[PDB]
């Protein structure tokens, strides 16, 4: 995140990182004990989840926080890597989360009504500029949903199952905040999916979770 | 291509339109009668080769110009979609091309020496603007080699196998221009993979030729 501030501890306890081999590739959220949600871009090319944990009770990446296995990821089959549609995916964990003051799911938005134009909220551990390295602490940052109207007409290929963000050059999403949860009224309306690479004053892009509510819950985990 | 011009029609004759079901999908460059060379993102995803043609020939999307049959595509084992690297690939065609005025081949880099620095020629049909529809008309422009070191220090994760152009905001590659061809002195030097969204002040990037030689003429087709 670019422009945003070192959130404080706790305040977020639905946030995962998902580190390979021990080093923050995406971030992620908790929908409950079983289940994870993230951008397929994330996951889709591993060939050993063996080595993808699941991090969550911590604000630092230099910490561990409670660590839990990944059993299998699910990728929506409609994923596109070329036109950058259907970027969702599930993590099955092979164990339960101990749900804590610092670890807590959050709820997926089922109405997007009133939304543009309105604040959102954008949490992640990805780069505080272009071509910068991982901060340590994870950093929040306060953004506006860029109408749809405007956004498909300012990105490329933009449809439906898209949500957008923009304030000003300055702000916004970097690499490492992929698979991130964007929230507002206590709920997620969208996952970091692409952009232009970092707070140039174009939109950010995200998948809008009310598009695939259907989807996630029939890929929960049993 | 943002900020280029209407490219003369024939001066580039080893430029190459990869069309699914007769749209334009990205660049590519005429190897030789049965191969073409372009980025591994484009036909990674495919699986329904009968539908991507390639059009060499002409300079405009609205004719056809010479149209070849894709036999199969060979995508870089190493391939990484995630962190952006060895983003490259071959495509077999099924009957050999007819070279003319008007088709060409291209060689390729195999010496990358003062090149830094120094101007070079980048070809496309990709969008004259983020978020606009592309140009009937094939795009020419005159970018410049930005140093590795700096470019290192610029973008996301460049590694040797990468080469870099910059000039300022409002030129450089956009969506539709992937998988062409960056010239200089005559000789392939890079394949269009990715940047920041169209010409906003930051280095667009390419996969370096040289990098890849030998794995282009081991897959090349028998």
């Amino acid at each position: 995140i670019v422009g945003g501030k070192d959130a404080p501890v706790g305040k977020y306890p639905y946030q995962v990182s998902l580190r390979l081999s021990g080093s923050h590739r995406c971030g992620a959220s908790i929908l409950d004990n079983n289940n994870v949600l993230t951008a397929a871009h994330c996951v889709d090319g591993l060939s050993n989840l063996n080595r993808l944990k699941v991090h969550v009770g911590t604000n630092y990446l230099s910490e561990s926080g409670d660590v839990y296995d990944v059993e299998d990821a699910v990728v929506n089959k409609n994923y596109d890597d070329f036109l950058l549609r259907n970027d969702v995916a599930l993590v099955h964990l092979t164990n339960p989360i101990k749900f804590n003051d610092l670890v807590q799911p959050i709820k997926l938005s089922t109405n997007d009504e009133d939304l543009e134009s309105n604040p959102c909220t954008l949490t992640g551990w990805g780069s505080t500029r272009l071509g910068g390295n991982t901060p340590n602490a994870l950093q929040e940052i306060e953004l506006i949903v860029h109408p749809q109207k405007q956004c498909e007409r300012d990105q490329w290929r933009v449809i439906d199952s898209h949500i957008c963000t923009l304030t000003k050059r300055g702000e916004g999403a970097c690499h490492g905040d992929s698979g991130g949860p964007l929230v507002a009224n206590g709920a997620q309306i969208g996952i970091v999916s692409f952009g232009s690479p970092c707070a140039l004053g174009e939109p950010d892009v995200y998948t809008r979770v009310s598009s695939f509510v259907s989807w996630i819950n029939a890929n929960l985990k049993k």
